[PDB]
């Protein structure tokens, strides 16, 4: 029934994702799948429990559009283990290697994701970092949403390439709890703009700190002008609402698919 994977199962193999946070393989086991290792040297239980009661929340999650746990390991070190898909990132897709996409195909990664994104919620998963980083076209026609689990395994333990995508009420650090669904709402409202402009928001200010100051004092937003010559002007205005400065005037996921999957069937 549980979800733990014995030592020596897992055979990793090159290595793809850096930083703190954990370090990525693309390992094997049952086939090709990605392998999520925290290195977080040895722990200390009741850092043990914690890491457990995560993937309670990921055990939470089978959906299509969100990524597929396989299981978890414990042994050698601390570490996840996904599907593995095929193909490169959004981010990668849109910034790095220039892809360029028929406007039909943004349109629907831009639903996917929400899609993904909807579900989520339903199942109480704020994701809380929702980027073009985190959304990976597997096979490059389905959205795979990741990276929205642990959280609590940060917070209790020892936000710059990811301001971009931060609502103002979260830059602004302003209380507790800042996250909430309509904070996600706005990181998606920004993957739209990415997906309708093939451009990152404020690409001209070079100082990071005033991007980060304005936005959270509205003195900056999103330049809508540059949704591309034939991005439909519902786009532009379902952009706009979900990229409101003050988060109680944006639109909730099941209605932000419903304004996607209308846009879609007239084009
Ligand atoms: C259920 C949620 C579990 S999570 O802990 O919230 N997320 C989570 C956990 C473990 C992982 F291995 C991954 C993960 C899977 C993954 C699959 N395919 C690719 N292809 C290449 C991508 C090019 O950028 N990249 C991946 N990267 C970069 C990952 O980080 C993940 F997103």
């Amino acid at each position: 029934d549980d979800w733990e994977i014995p030592d020596g199962q897992i055979t990793v193999g090159q290595r793809i994702g850096s930083g703190s946070f954990g370090t990525v393989y693309k390992g094997k086991w049952h086939g090709d799948v990605a392998v999520k290792m925290l290195n977080v040297t040895a722990p200390t239980p009741q850092q043990l429990q914690a890491f457990k009661n995560e993937v309670g929340v990921l055990r939470k999650t089978r959906h299509v559009n969100i990524l597929l746990f396989m299981g978890y390991s414990t042994k050698p070190q601390l570490a996840i283990v996904t599907q593995w898909c095929e193909g490169s990132s959004l981010y990668h897709h849109l910034h790095i290697i220039e892809t360029k996409f028929e406007m039909i195909k943004l349109i629907d990664i831009a639903r996917q994701t929400a899609q993904g994104m909807d579900y989520l919620h339903a199942k109480s998963i704020i994701h809380r970092d929702l980027k073009s980083n985190n959304i990976f076209l597997h096979e490059d026609l389905t959205v795979k949403i990741g990276d929205f689990g642990l959280a609590t395994v940060k917070s209790r333990w020892s936000l710059s390439g990811s301001i971009l995508w931060m609502a103002p009420e979260v830059i602004r650090m302003q209380d507790k709890n800042p996250y909430s669904f309509q904070s996600d709402v706005y990181a998606f409202g920004i993957v739209l703009y990415e997906l309708m402009t093939g451009q990152l928001p404020y690409s001209n200010i070079n100082n990071r700190d005033q991007i980060i100051f304005m936005v959270g004092r509205g003195y900056l937003s999103p330049d809508l002008s540059k949704v591309r010559s034939n991005c439909p002007k519902a786009m532009k205005r379902l952009m706009a609402e979900c990229l409101k400065k003050k988060r109680d005037e944006r639109p909730l996921f099941p209605q932000i698919l419903a304004s996607i999957e209308l846009l879609a069937r007239s084009l």
